């Protein structure tokens, strides 16, 4: 593995602008503002949590930017190559927040020249043998920063930014030779820290994931508390100056005022944005975010959670501060994050709408009623767009708050991420999709978003919401078991879940798979009903067609995608939903009543391949291969049948030869990861809220964050 920078990664604009922002009440897109003000005002947080070179590199950039005017090296064609190069590192940087990546925690380098580099200084007229303290706005407290750490700008770039250590290029305990920014000082070792969260964190009751630690001696630790306070304001909670723990040789002291400028930034936008809460909940767990932040009082954090879990469907979602816990080697200190993420507003309407005609679809699907449920319970989904998330990365969905008192006493929330996730499937970079004809790219280009959503909604609503599991109860079952229900072969099926049984239980780990291949056939089954797309706004024949087109060819693709995930060593899948869908591709391919409804076509070095899939088919063989597919995965899960069942799935899900084949290709046309450029909001003279986007390069990015500073 190399320790360099991506080459040319898609670089996605997380626009809302157009479609989505507008659908906002006045009110809704205030407070959209002032909590993404809030969220974007951690960003130097989370720099400072993923290594200490960060926040200084951060400022660096800044500088550099600033004193070249925006202007960077273009003379001789080779200086055109180093730039792109510099801007892709600080592109990806700023995607990472910080100069290890999220994805992996592994130190990153710049591909252009170390020489390069230093001449960016020289343009800047930058002294290199300046500190780089003196590139930090003058307000950051210095005392809880890490720019100390190198001498001069120069130590920055050969230390900070280039050099590279197997085991310094991982974050772990520095004690074993590794990185992390939650510790400070001497090295920090797993027995200080395991001691720490027992005798005192867990001693004290307090919850330790908006701290870091300094240790400044072999026996002494201080506890940097995020916080607007210098002081300690929290005496009731936290103690006073030096403690010592009870083994009378540890001690600790609480520091307070860790990201103060930050801290104090968040809190005061938090507090603009409590003027346009959309109920008292809201505006309750915002003061105590606020207090949180202020006071560094990280019960007020749970506090804050135990509310919002209680704000039932938003149409403006937040969720901010020290909230996943494994990037720090212990395991319970926090990362800085922050999301606003909106409601598709009109969306959420289709979908009412869909549930409101739940049962005819439910019954037009290719079983008995004996393997349905008498009255249709519409399983809970939610799907958000994302308009700003501050941090180390963006998720596909978020499941918090990850306090396990208030899961458990309280609930939790969980939340999917529409145009993260359509991003995902959209596979968008500087040039065509992987697999798609030039024929196919003009259709598929229009109309992949749209199908991708529709199948999503009928997969979480109708998919995983239909079915009745022949089932055992300690007095009797919820099926005639005198004459039970028929099987696929017109027989009375003998199997069923007895008292006890489960659909995961019994089927084991394949239930995580064949479930999702189900919903998702469900999908594709639905995906050409009249109504289903009236209602998800296609009411002409033409527009319809091309949706079931893209449908199709997308998930013939997504099932090719897949093969990544799939081990030519040991036969096993990695991840439960590309098994499905390329089981489905596979049925396209070799389960049609038509040899021709899906093929791929080589080029002459077979080394890529275009996907050939018969629109003109997709009524008949497309359609009863899927209808097919369905009705034997149904009644088998549905009747119990884990003998076929698990046969049926495992063979439909098998990497059969002429496809394993295709494996390298599928790898060598992988997209690096993507990286995602935010919006940037402002109240213009009319009082009304403005998006500002930017272009999809890594100047862009740049601009995305030179917008924010100032
Ligand atoms: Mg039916
Ligand atoms: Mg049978
Ligand atoms: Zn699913």
């Amino acid at each position: 593995s190399h320790f360099f920078a991506d080459h040319d990664a898609p670089l996605s604009m997380l626009s809302v602008k157009t479609e989505y922002f507008p659908q906002l009440t006045d009110k809704e897109q205030k407070y959209a503002h002032f909590m993404s003000k809030a969220s974007h005002a951690g960003s130097r947080v989370v720099m400072r949590q993923v290594s200490h070179e960060s926040e200084p590199i951060f400022d660096l950039i800044l500088a550099i930017h600033s004193k070249l005017n925006g202007k960077y090296p273009e003379d001789d064609i080779t200086q055109k190559q180093q730039t792109g190069l510099y801007l892709e590192y600080v592109s990806q940087f700023l995607s990472n927040l910080g100069n290890f990546k999220s994805f992996g925690d592994t130190k990153f380098i710049p591909r252009c020249e170390v020489k390069f580099f230093k001449q960016l200084l020289e343009l800047a007229k930058i002294n290199p043998s300046s500190s780089p303290l003196t590139l930090s706005p003058v307000d950051v407290n210095h005392e809880f920063t890490s720019h100390h750490l190198f001498s001069t700008i120069n130590e920055l770039i050969d230390i900070g930014i280039y050099h590279v250590e197997e085991k310094a290029a991982l974050l772990g305990f520095p004690s074993q030779g590794y990185t992390s920014a939650y510790y400070l000082g001497l090295p920090v070792t797993p027995e200080d820290m395991a001691l720490l969260k027992e005798q005192l964190f867990a001693e004290l009751a307090i919850l330790p994931e908006n701290t870091r630690i300094n240790k400044v001696g072999e026996n002494s630790f201080q506890i940097w508390v995020a916080s607007e306070n210098v002081k300690n304001q929290i005496t009731e909670t936290y103690p006073s100056g030096q403690i010592t723990l009870s083994n009378a040789v540890t001690k600790v002291e609480f520091i307070f005022g860790d990201h103060s400028r930050e801290m104090r930034l968040v809190a005061s936008y938090l507090k603009e944005a409590q003027k346009f809460a959309a109920n008292d909940t809201q505006k309750a767990m915002l003061q105590e975010y606020i207090n949180h932040f202020v006071t560094g009082s990280s019960q007020a954090h749970k506090e804050a959670q135990k509310l919002w879990v209680k704000d039932i469907s938003p149409v403006i979602e937040t969720n901010i501060g020290f909230i996943e816990t494994y990037r720090e080697p212990s395991g319970i200190i926090g990362e800085f994050e922050s999301l606003v993420a909106i409601q598709n507003k009109e969306r959420t309407a289709k979908f009412s709408s869909l549930v409101n005609n739940a049962e005819e679809f439910i019954s037009l699907l290719p079983w008995s009623k004996d393997y349905e449920k008498p009255i249709f319970n519409p399983p809970d989904f939610t799907s958000l767009e994302v308009l700003t998330f501050t941090g180390s990365g963006i998720p596909a969905g978020i499941n918090i708050p990850n306090y396990d008192d208030v899961r458990l006493k309280i609930g939790f929330k969980n939340v999917s991420l529409g145009n993260i996730l359509s991003a995902a499937a959209k596979s968008s970079s500087k040039h065509p999709p992987s697999f798609i004809s030039q024929e196919d790219r003009p259709i598929f280009e229009k109309y992949q978003s749209d199908s991708f959503e529709v199948q999503v909604d009928i997969h979480e609503l109708l998919g995983h919401g239909s079915g009745k599991l022949l089932t055992e109860f300690t007095d009797g079952f919820n099926f005639d078991k005198e004459n039970p229900p028929l099987g696929l072969d017109g027989k009375p099926v003998s199997t069923y879940y007895k008292v006890g049984e489960t659909w995961g239980s019994k089927f084991g780990q394949l239930a995580g798979p064949f479930e999702e291949c189900r919903a998702e056939v469900i999908a594709m089954f639905l995906l050409t009903n009249k109504k289903i797309l009236d209602i998800f706004g296609f009411h002409d024949v033409e527009s319809q067609d091309k949706v079931i087109y893209a449908g199709y060819l997308q998930m013939a693709r997504a099932g090719l995608l897949a093969l990544e995930y799939w081990n030519p060593k040991t036969g096993k899948w990695g991840q439960p939903h590309m098994q499905a869908r390329f089981s489905i591709m596979k049925t396209f391919m070799k389960h049609s009543t038509d040899k021709n409804f899906l093929k791929l076509e080589m080029n002459s070095t077979n080394d890529d391949f275009a996907i050939k899939l018969d629109k003109s088919l997709i009524k008949t063989a497309g359609h009863e291969c899927v209808k097919d597919y369905l009705k034997h995965l149904h009644v088998y899960k549905c009747s119990g049948d884990v003998e076929q069942g698990s046969k049926y799935f495992i063979d439909r899900s098998t990497v059969t030869p002429d496809l394993a084949s295709l494996r390298d290709i599928v790898l060598s046309k992988r997209l690096p990861r993507r990286q995602f450029i935010q919006s940037n909001s402002y109240i213009d003279d009319n009082n009304k809220v403005t998006l500002k986007e930017y272009d999809e390069t890594p100047q862009g990015m740049l601009q995305s964050f030179l917008d924010r500073e100032l």
